Protein backbone atom coordinates (compact mmCIF):
# COMPACT_ATOMS: atom_id res chain seq x y z
CA UNK A 1 0.00 0.00 0.00
CA UNK A 2 1.82 3.02 -1.21
CA UNK A 3 0.66 6.45 -0.19
CA UNK A 4 1.85 10.00 -0.85
CA UNK A 5 3.05 12.49 1.75
CA UNK A 6 5.43 15.46 1.82
CA UNK A 7 8.33 16.16 4.16
CA UNK A 8 10.30 19.41 4.48
CA UNK A 9 13.74 19.83 5.99
CA UNK A 10 14.27 22.40 8.74
CA UNK A 11 14.84 25.68 6.90
CA UNK A 12 15.96 29.20 7.82
CA UNK A 13 15.23 32.42 5.97
CA UNK A 14 17.56 33.08 3.06
CA UNK A 15 18.47 29.49 2.19
CA UNK A 16 16.92 27.09 -0.29
CA UNK A 17 13.93 25.05 0.86
CA UNK A 18 14.58 21.31 0.60
CA UNK A 19 11.55 18.99 0.45
CA UNK A 20 10.93 15.28 -0.06
CA UNK A 21 8.21 13.39 -1.90
CA UNK A 22 7.23 10.33 0.14
CA UNK A 23 5.68 7.52 -1.90
CA UNK A 24 5.37 4.34 0.13
CA UNK A 25 4.95 3.62 3.86
CA UNK A 26 5.16 6.72 6.07
CA UNK A 27 7.59 7.76 7.42
CA UNK A 28 10.17 5.91 5.27
CA UNK A 29 11.19 7.81 2.14
CA UNK A 30 11.96 5.55 -0.86
CA UNK A 31 13.34 6.30 -4.34
CA UNK A 32 10.58 6.40 -6.93
CA UNK A 33 10.89 3.10 -8.78
CA UNK A 34 11.36 3.07 -12.55
CA UNK A 35 7.87 1.67 -13.22
CA UNK A 36 6.32 4.43 -11.08
CA UNK A 37 8.19 7.43 -12.54
CA UNK A 38 5.36 8.24 -14.97
CA UNK A 39 2.94 8.68 -12.06
CA UNK A 40 4.92 11.63 -10.71
CA UNK A 41 5.27 13.51 -13.99
CA UNK A 42 4.78 16.97 -12.49
CA UNK A 43 7.15 18.29 -9.80
CA UNK A 44 6.12 19.21 -6.28
CA UNK A 45 5.05 22.83 -5.80
CA UNK A 46 5.93 25.55 -3.30
CA UNK A 47 3.00 27.80 -2.37
CA UNK A 48 3.90 31.30 -1.13
CA UNK A 49 2.23 34.71 -1.31
CA UNK A 50 3.37 34.85 -4.95
CA UNK A 51 1.24 31.74 -5.46
CA UNK A 52 2.33 28.33 -6.74
CA UNK A 53 5.74 27.65 -8.24
CA UNK A 54 7.31 24.40 -9.38
CA UNK A 55 10.15 23.01 -7.31
CA UNK A 56 13.24 21.49 -8.91
CA UNK A 57 13.87 17.75 -8.65
CA UNK A 58 17.52 17.54 -7.61
CA UNK A 59 19.60 15.85 -4.93
CA UNK A 60 20.99 12.41 -4.23
CA UNK A 61 17.67 10.58 -4.56
CA UNK A 62 14.94 11.20 -7.11
CA UNK A 63 12.36 12.08 -4.43
CA UNK A 64 14.32 15.19 -3.41
CA UNK A 65 13.17 18.66 -4.44
CA UNK A 66 14.66 22.11 -3.99
CA UNK A 67 13.07 25.53 -4.26
CA UNK A 68 14.02 27.56 -7.32
CA UNK A 69 15.27 30.53 -5.29
CA UNK A 70 16.06 30.86 -1.58
CA UNK A 71 13.01 31.47 0.57
CA UNK A 72 12.42 34.14 3.18
CA UNK A 73 10.84 33.67 6.61
CA UNK A 74 7.16 32.79 6.48
CA UNK A 75 4.65 29.96 6.54
CA UNK A 76 4.31 28.14 3.23
CA UNK A 77 2.94 24.95 1.70
CA UNK A 78 4.63 22.18 -0.28
CA UNK A 79 2.28 20.10 -2.41
CA UNK A 80 2.68 16.82 -4.28
CA UNK A 81 0.44 14.80 -6.55
CA UNK A 82 0.19 11.21 -7.76
CA UNK A 83 -1.14 11.84 -11.27
CA UNK A 84 -4.37 9.96 -12.11
CA UNK A 85 -4.01 6.28 -12.97
CA UNK A 86 -6.66 3.87 -14.22
CA UNK A 87 -6.96 0.24 -13.13
CA UNK A 88 -9.39 -2.63 -13.60
CA UNK A 89 -11.10 -3.84 -10.42
CA UNK A 90 -13.59 -6.49 -9.34
CA UNK A 91 -15.43 -7.38 -6.12
CA UNK A 92 -15.29 -10.71 -4.24
CA UNK A 93 -14.38 -12.46 -1.00
CA UNK A 94 -15.94 -10.95 2.16
CA UNK A 95 -16.37 -12.59 5.55
CA UNK A 96 -20.12 -13.20 5.69
CA UNK A 97 -21.67 -11.15 2.89
CA UNK A 98 -21.86 -13.75 0.12
CA UNK A 99 -19.56 -15.59 -2.28
CA UNK A 100 -21.34 -14.34 -5.42
CA UNK A 101 -20.37 -10.66 -5.23
CA UNK A 102 -22.13 -9.84 -8.51
CA UNK A 103 -20.36 -12.61 -10.39
CA UNK A 104 -17.32 -10.79 -11.80
CA UNK A 105 -18.53 -7.51 -13.30
CA UNK A 106 -15.23 -5.68 -13.79
CA UNK A 107 -15.01 -1.91 -13.58
CA UNK A 108 -12.56 0.97 -13.97
CA UNK A 109 -11.24 2.98 -11.02
CA UNK A 110 -9.15 6.13 -11.22
CA UNK A 111 -6.66 6.61 -8.39
CA UNK A 112 -5.44 10.07 -7.35
CA UNK A 113 -3.27 10.92 -4.34
CA UNK A 114 -2.28 14.27 -2.90
CA UNK A 115 0.19 15.51 -0.32
CA UNK A 116 0.56 18.85 1.44
CA UNK A 117 3.11 19.90 4.07
CA UNK A 118 2.99 23.03 6.23
CA UNK A 119 6.52 24.42 6.45
CA UNK A 120 7.42 27.27 8.80
CA UNK A 121 10.61 29.03 7.70
CA UNK A 122 12.03 30.96 10.62
CA UNK A 123 11.87 30.11 14.31
CA UNK A 124 8.97 32.49 15.02
CA UNK A 125 6.94 32.10 11.79
CA UNK A 126 3.31 31.18 12.55
CA UNK A 127 1.39 32.82 9.72
CA UNK A 128 -2.00 31.65 8.46
CA UNK A 129 -2.72 33.65 5.28
CA UNK A 130 -1.03 31.23 2.87
CA UNK A 131 -1.56 27.85 4.53
CA UNK A 132 -5.29 28.29 5.20
CA UNK A 133 -6.09 28.94 1.54
CA UNK A 134 -7.09 25.94 -0.62
CA UNK A 135 -4.75 25.04 -3.48
CA UNK A 136 -7.25 23.07 -5.58
CA UNK A 137 -6.65 19.40 -4.80
CA UNK A 138 -9.48 17.05 -5.79
CA UNK A 139 -9.50 15.89 -2.16
CA UNK A 140 -7.84 18.39 0.16
CA UNK A 141 -7.05 18.88 3.83
CA UNK A 142 -6.96 22.62 4.60
CA UNK A 143 -5.50 23.67 7.97
CA UNK A 144 -7.51 26.40 9.70
CA UNK A 145 -4.68 27.34 12.08
CA UNK A 146 -0.92 27.18 11.97
CA UNK A 147 0.24 24.00 13.78
CA UNK A 148 2.98 26.03 15.44
CA UNK A 149 0.27 27.37 17.80
CA UNK A 150 -0.91 23.87 18.83
CA UNK A 151 0.50 22.28 21.97
CA UNK A 152 0.01 18.62 22.86
CA UNK A 153 -3.60 18.07 23.83
CA UNK A 154 -4.98 21.15 22.05
CA UNK A 155 -7.25 21.18 19.00
CA UNK A 156 -5.88 21.70 15.47
CA UNK A 157 -8.86 22.46 13.23
CA UNK A 158 -8.81 21.34 9.59
CA UNK A 159 -11.35 21.25 6.77
CA UNK A 160 -11.80 18.54 4.16
CA UNK A 161 -12.78 19.68 0.66
CA UNK A 162 -13.90 17.35 -2.12
CA UNK A 163 -14.14 18.96 -5.57
CA UNK A 164 -14.01 22.41 -4.00
CA UNK A 165 -16.82 21.79 -1.53
CA UNK A 166 -16.72 20.84 2.16
CA UNK A 167 -17.02 17.09 2.64
CA UNK A 168 -19.17 16.08 5.64
CA UNK A 169 -18.83 12.77 7.49
CA UNK A 170 -15.34 12.04 6.14
CA UNK A 171 -12.92 10.08 8.32
CA UNK A 172 -9.71 11.93 9.16
CA UNK A 173 -7.02 9.92 10.92
CA UNK A 174 -3.62 11.03 12.11
CA UNK A 175 -0.36 9.45 13.22
CA UNK A 176 3.19 10.58 13.92
CA UNK A 177 6.69 9.39 13.05
CA UNK A 178 7.49 7.00 15.90
CA UNK A 179 3.99 5.91 16.98
CA UNK A 180 4.04 2.58 15.10
CA UNK A 181 7.42 0.83 14.87
CA UNK A 182 6.29 -2.54 13.49
CA UNK A 183 8.15 -3.63 10.37
CA UNK A 184 7.27 -4.35 6.70
CA UNK A 185 5.67 -7.64 7.83
CA UNK A 186 2.30 -5.88 7.49
CA UNK A 187 2.73 -5.66 3.70
CA UNK A 188 -1.03 -5.07 3.40
CA UNK A 189 -1.65 -2.71 6.35
CA UNK A 190 -1.15 1.00 6.74
CA UNK A 191 0.47 2.20 9.94
CA UNK A 192 -1.52 2.52 13.14
CA UNK A 193 -3.14 5.89 13.82
CA UNK A 194 -3.07 7.90 17.04
CA UNK A 195 -6.20 9.88 16.12
CA UNK A 196 -9.45 9.41 14.25
CA UNK A 197 -12.67 11.41 13.92
CA UNK A 198 -15.22 12.40 11.27
CA UNK A 199 -15.83 15.85 9.78
CA UNK A 200 -18.89 17.92 10.71
CA UNK A 201 -21.40 19.58 8.37
CA UNK A 202 -18.89 22.30 7.50
CA UNK A 203 -16.34 19.63 6.58
CA UNK A 204 -14.33 20.47 9.70
CA UNK A 205 -12.63 18.34 12.35
CA UNK A 206 -10.33 19.04 15.31
CA UNK A 207 -7.22 16.85 15.38
CA UNK A 208 -6.02 16.34 18.97
CA UNK A 209 -2.31 15.36 18.97
CA UNK A 210 -1.26 13.41 22.04
CA UNK A 211 2.50 13.60 21.35
CA UNK A 212 4.89 16.12 19.88
CA UNK A 213 6.55 15.16 16.63
CA UNK A 214 6.19 14.94 12.87
CA UNK A 215 2.50 14.26 12.19
CA UNK A 216 0.58 13.03 9.14
CA UNK A 217 -3.18 13.38 8.85
CA UNK A 218 -4.97 11.26 6.24
CA UNK A 219 -8.38 11.27 4.59
CA UNK A 220 -9.58 9.09 1.73
CA UNK A 221 -12.71 9.31 -0.38
CA UNK A 222 -14.15 6.97 -3.03
CA UNK A 223 -16.80 8.33 -5.35
CA UNK A 224 -18.30 7.93 -8.79
CA UNK A 225 -16.00 9.04 -11.56
CA UNK A 226 -17.44 12.23 -13.10
CA UNK A 227 -17.68 10.98 -16.72
CA UNK A 228 -19.26 7.53 -16.57
CA UNK A 229 -18.65 6.87 -20.28
CA UNK A 230 -14.89 6.76 -19.52
CA UNK A 231 -14.53 5.29 -16.02
CA UNK A 232 -16.81 4.32 -13.14
CA UNK A 233 -15.06 4.88 -9.79
CA UNK A 234 -12.52 7.27 -8.30
CA UNK A 235 -10.37 6.68 -5.21
CA UNK A 236 -8.68 9.70 -3.63
CA UNK A 237 -6.01 9.53 -0.90
CA UNK A 238 -4.82 12.79 0.68
CA UNK A 239 -2.43 13.68 3.50
CA UNK A 240 -1.40 16.79 5.41
CA UNK A 241 1.92 16.68 7.25
CA UNK A 242 2.98 19.13 9.94
CA UNK A 243 5.05 19.56 13.08
CA UNK A 244 3.66 19.62 16.62
CA UNK A 245 6.07 21.04 19.19
CA UNK A 246 9.51 19.40 19.20
CA UNK B 1 -26.23 6.80 17.52
CA UNK B 2 -26.52 4.95 20.79
CA UNK B 3 -23.90 2.29 21.46
CA UNK B 4 -23.36 -0.30 24.18
CA UNK B 5 -20.40 -0.46 26.57
CA UNK B 6 -19.74 -1.69 30.10
CA UNK B 7 -18.20 0.10 33.09
CA UNK B 8 -17.20 -1.58 36.35
CA UNK B 9 -16.39 0.05 39.66
CA UNK B 10 -12.98 -0.44 41.24
CA UNK B 11 -13.43 -3.64 43.21
CA UNK B 12 -11.46 -5.45 45.93
CA UNK B 13 -11.67 -9.09 46.93
CA UNK B 14 -14.65 -9.76 49.18
CA UNK B 15 -17.02 -7.07 47.93
CA UNK B 16 -19.82 -7.14 45.40
CA UNK B 17 -18.82 -6.33 41.84
CA UNK B 18 -20.86 -3.31 40.70
CA UNK B 19 -21.20 -2.76 36.96
CA UNK B 20 -23.11 -0.36 34.73
CA UNK B 21 -24.65 -0.90 31.31
CA UNK B 22 -23.84 2.05 29.07
CA UNK B 23 -26.34 2.57 26.28
CA UNK B 24 -25.86 5.92 24.59
CA UNK B 25 -22.79 8.12 24.05
CA UNK B 26 -19.64 6.97 25.87
CA UNK B 27 -18.84 7.61 28.67
CA UNK B 28 -22.12 9.12 29.95
CA UNK B 29 -24.24 6.44 31.61
CA UNK B 30 -27.99 6.96 31.12
CA UNK B 31 -31.10 5.15 32.36
CA UNK B 32 -32.52 2.84 29.73
CA UNK B 33 -35.59 4.66 28.44
CA UNK B 34 -39.07 3.16 28.72
CA UNK B 35 -39.25 2.42 24.98
CA UNK B 36 -35.88 0.58 25.05
CA UNK B 37 -36.28 -1.80 28.01
CA UNK B 38 -37.35 -4.57 25.63
CA UNK B 39 -33.94 -4.42 23.97
CA UNK B 40 -32.10 -5.20 27.21
CA UNK B 41 -34.34 -8.12 28.09
CA UNK B 42 -31.45 -10.20 29.47
CA UNK B 43 -29.18 -9.08 32.33
CA UNK B 44 -25.50 -8.35 32.00
CA UNK B 45 -23.30 -11.36 32.67
CA UNK B 46 -20.24 -11.94 34.83
CA UNK B 47 -17.69 -14.41 33.50
CA UNK B 48 -15.50 -16.24 36.04
CA UNK B 49 -13.70 -19.59 36.37
CA UNK B 50 -17.16 -21.19 36.64
CA UNK B 51 -18.39 -19.62 33.39
CA UNK B 52 -21.20 -17.13 32.74
CA UNK B 53 -23.64 -16.05 35.42
CA UNK B 54 -26.40 -13.45 35.40
CA UNK B 55 -25.75 -10.21 37.20
CA UNK B 56 -28.52 -8.81 39.39
CA UNK B 57 -30.10 -5.45 38.54
CA UNK B 58 -29.87 -3.34 41.70
CA UNK B 59 -29.35 0.33 42.45
CA UNK B 60 -30.96 3.70 41.86
CA UNK B 61 -31.01 3.49 38.06
CA UNK B 62 -31.93 0.58 35.82
CA UNK B 63 -28.45 0.41 34.24
CA UNK B 64 -26.78 -0.63 37.53
CA UNK B 65 -26.01 -4.29 38.24
CA UNK B 66 -24.22 -6.22 40.95
CA UNK B 67 -22.58 -9.61 41.05
CA UNK B 68 -24.78 -12.26 42.60
CA UNK B 69 -22.10 -12.91 45.26
CA UNK B 70 -19.04 -11.06 46.56
CA UNK B 71 -16.14 -11.77 44.24
CA UNK B 72 -12.62 -12.87 45.09
CA UNK B 73 -9.33 -11.65 43.63
CA UNK B 74 -8.98 -12.47 39.95
CA UNK B 75 -9.51 -11.17 36.43
CA UNK B 76 -13.06 -11.35 35.10
CA UNK B 77 -15.29 -10.25 32.25
CA UNK B 78 -18.60 -8.39 32.42
CA UNK B 79 -20.66 -8.51 29.22
CA UNK B 80 -23.69 -6.63 27.95
CA UNK B 81 -25.91 -7.19 24.92
CA UNK B 82 -28.40 -5.21 22.84
CA UNK B 83 -30.82 -7.97 21.88
CA UNK B 84 -31.44 -8.28 18.11
CA UNK B 85 -33.95 -5.78 16.78
CA UNK B 86 -35.32 -5.55 13.23
CA UNK B 87 -35.94 -2.33 11.33
CA UNK B 88 -36.85 -1.34 7.79
CA UNK B 89 -34.42 0.81 5.79
CA UNK B 90 -34.62 1.97 2.19
CA UNK B 91 -31.54 4.09 1.21
CA UNK B 92 -34.30 5.85 -0.77
CA UNK B 93 -32.31 8.99 -1.40
CA UNK B 94 -29.91 10.20 1.26
CA UNK B 95 -26.84 11.94 2.51
CA UNK B 96 -24.67 12.74 -0.34
CA UNK B 97 -21.81 13.88 -2.28
CA UNK B 98 -19.67 11.40 -4.16
CA UNK B 99 -21.85 8.72 -5.74
CA UNK B 100 -25.05 9.05 -7.68
CA UNK B 101 -27.65 7.44 -5.37
CA UNK B 102 -30.76 5.58 -4.73
CA UNK B 103 -31.77 2.01 -5.57
CA UNK B 104 -35.24 2.71 -4.14
CA UNK B 105 -36.29 -0.46 -2.30
CA UNK B 106 -36.96 -1.29 1.36
CA UNK B 107 -35.09 -4.04 3.18
CA UNK B 108 -34.88 -5.50 6.67
CA UNK B 109 -31.78 -4.92 8.79
CA UNK B 110 -31.11 -6.62 12.13
CA UNK B 111 -29.12 -4.64 14.72
CA UNK B 112 -27.06 -6.28 17.46
CA UNK B 113 -24.64 -4.62 19.88
CA UNK B 114 -22.23 -6.06 22.45
CA UNK B 115 -20.12 -4.76 25.29
CA UNK B 116 -17.34 -6.38 27.30
CA UNK B 117 -15.40 -4.99 30.26
CA UNK B 118 -12.15 -6.42 31.64
CA UNK B 119 -12.26 -6.09 35.42
CA UNK B 120 -9.24 -6.88 37.61
CA UNK B 121 -10.20 -7.51 41.26
CA UNK B 122 -7.29 -7.20 43.65
CA UNK B 123 -4.52 -4.68 43.11
CA UNK B 124 -2.11 -7.27 41.65
CA UNK B 125 -4.49 -9.39 39.54
CA UNK B 126 -3.33 -9.79 35.92
CA UNK B 127 -4.60 -13.26 35.00
CA UNK B 128 -5.40 -14.24 31.42
CA UNK B 129 -7.18 -17.60 31.70
CA UNK B 130 -10.72 -16.22 31.78
CA UNK B 131 -10.41 -12.96 29.90
CA UNK B 132 -8.71 -14.31 26.75
CA UNK B 133 -11.40 -16.91 26.16
CA UNK B 134 -14.16 -15.89 23.72
CA UNK B 135 -17.64 -15.70 25.25
CA UNK B 136 -19.54 -16.08 21.98
CA UNK B 137 -20.66 -12.56 21.07
CA UNK B 138 -21.72 -12.45 17.41
CA UNK B 139 -19.08 -9.75 16.89
CA UNK B 140 -16.47 -9.96 19.62
CA UNK B 141 -13.24 -8.34 20.76
CA UNK B 142 -11.10 -10.88 22.63
CA UNK B 143 -8.12 -9.49 24.56
CA UNK B 144 -5.00 -11.59 24.09
CA UNK B 145 -3.29 -10.06 27.15
CA UNK B 146 -4.40 -8.51 30.40
CA UNK B 147 -4.47 -4.71 30.10
CA UNK B 148 -3.01 -4.38 33.61
CA UNK B 149 0.31 -5.40 31.99
CA UNK B 150 0.23 -2.61 29.40
CA UNK B 151 1.92 0.72 30.03
CA UNK B 152 1.38 3.87 27.99
CA UNK B 153 2.94 3.50 24.55
CA UNK B 154 2.97 -0.33 24.69
CA UNK B 155 1.02 -2.74 22.50
CA UNK B 156 -2.20 -4.32 23.79
CA UNK B 157 -3.07 -7.17 21.44
CA UNK B 158 -6.73 -8.02 20.75
CA UNK B 159 -8.50 -10.30 18.28
CA UNK B 160 -11.77 -9.58 16.48
CA UNK B 161 -14.14 -12.50 15.91
CA UNK B 162 -17.24 -12.52 13.71
CA UNK B 163 -19.52 -15.56 13.98
CA UNK B 164 -16.76 -17.44 15.78
CA UNK B 165 -14.08 -16.78 13.11
CA UNK B 166 -11.27 -14.19 13.02
CA UNK B 167 -12.31 -11.08 11.08
CA UNK B 168 -9.53 -9.62 8.90
CA UNK B 169 -9.35 -6.01 7.70
CA UNK B 170 -11.76 -4.71 10.35
CA UNK B 171 -11.25 -1.20 11.71
CA UNK B 172 -10.73 -1.08 15.48
CA UNK B 173 -10.70 2.37 17.07
CA UNK B 174 -10.17 3.26 20.72
CA UNK B 175 -10.64 6.31 22.94
CA UNK B 176 -10.54 7.08 26.67
CA UNK B 177 -12.77 8.90 29.11
CA UNK B 178 -11.74 12.55 28.96
CA UNK B 179 -10.00 12.52 25.57
CA UNK B 180 -12.83 14.45 23.90
CA UNK B 181 -14.79 16.68 26.27
CA UNK B 182 -15.05 20.07 24.57
CA UNK B 183 -18.50 21.56 23.91
CA UNK B 184 -20.18 18.18 24.47
CA UNK B 185 -23.97 18.31 24.57
CA UNK B 186 -27.00 16.34 23.40
CA UNK B 187 -26.64 18.01 19.97
CA UNK B 188 -22.81 18.19 19.69
CA UNK B 189 -20.90 14.93 19.23
CA UNK B 190 -17.63 14.07 21.01
CA UNK B 191 -16.69 10.86 19.20
CA UNK B 192 -12.95 11.50 18.70
CA UNK B 193 -10.67 8.47 18.91
CA UNK B 194 -7.07 8.30 20.14
CA UNK B 195 -6.35 5.11 18.19
CA UNK B 196 -7.30 3.43 14.93
CA UNK B 197 -5.92 0.46 13.02
CA UNK B 198 -7.14 -2.54 11.03
CA UNK B 199 -6.99 -6.23 11.94
CA UNK B 200 -4.60 -8.59 10.17
CA UNK B 201 -5.22 -12.01 8.62
CA UNK B 202 -5.48 -13.54 12.09
CA UNK B 203 -8.08 -10.98 13.18
CA UNK B 204 -5.54 -9.37 15.50
CA UNK B 205 -4.58 -5.75 16.09
CA UNK B 206 -2.32 -3.98 18.63
CA UNK B 207 -3.98 -1.09 20.45
CA UNK B 208 -1.40 1.51 21.51
CA UNK B 209 -2.72 3.68 24.39
CA UNK B 210 -1.00 7.05 24.75
CA UNK B 211 -2.65 7.92 28.10
CA UNK B 212 -3.72 6.08 31.22
CA UNK B 213 -7.43 5.97 31.92
CA UNK B 214 -10.73 4.24 31.21
CA UNK B 215 -10.53 3.08 27.58
CA UNK B 216 -13.10 1.86 25.06
CA UNK B 217 -12.17 0.03 21.87
CA UNK B 218 -14.83 -0.25 19.16
CA UNK B 219 -15.41 -2.37 16.06
CA UNK B 220 -18.45 -2.63 13.80
CA UNK B 221 -19.38 -5.01 11.03
CA UNK B 222 -22.27 -5.03 8.56
CA UNK B 223 -22.92 -8.36 6.82
CA UNK B 224 -25.73 -10.22 5.10
CA UNK B 225 -28.32 -11.64 7.45
CA UNK B 226 -27.92 -15.46 7.52
CA UNK B 227 -31.52 -16.50 6.66
CA UNK B 228 -32.38 -14.30 3.67
CA UNK B 229 -35.98 -15.53 3.67
CA UNK B 230 -36.50 -13.51 6.88
CA UNK B 231 -34.16 -10.48 6.76
CA UNK B 232 -31.46 -9.09 4.48
CA UNK B 233 -28.79 -7.16 6.41
CA UNK B 234 -27.19 -7.34 9.85
CA UNK B 235 -25.30 -4.54 11.62
CA UNK B 236 -23.08 -5.41 14.62
CA UNK B 237 -21.52 -2.89 17.04
CA UNK B 238 -19.10 -4.15 19.69
CA UNK B 239 -16.90 -2.56 22.36
CA UNK B 240 -14.23 -3.63 24.84
CA UNK B 241 -13.62 -1.44 27.90
CA UNK B 242 -10.55 -1.63 30.10
CA UNK B 243 -8.25 0.37 32.35
CA UNK B 244 -4.73 1.43 31.40
CA UNK B 245 -2.44 2.39 34.28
Amino acid sequence: VHRVWVETAHTHGGEYLKADLGYGEFPELEPIAKDRLHIFSKPMQLVTEKGKENMIQRGTYNYQYRSNRPVKDGSYLVTAEYQPTFRSKNKAGWKQAGIKEMPDASYCEQTRMFGKNIVNVGHESADTAIITKPVGQNLEIVPLDNPANIHVGERFKVRVLFRGEPLPNATVTATFDGFDTSDRSKTHKTEAQAFSDTTDGKGEVDIIPLRQGFWKASVEYKADFPDQSLCQKQANYTTLTFQIGH
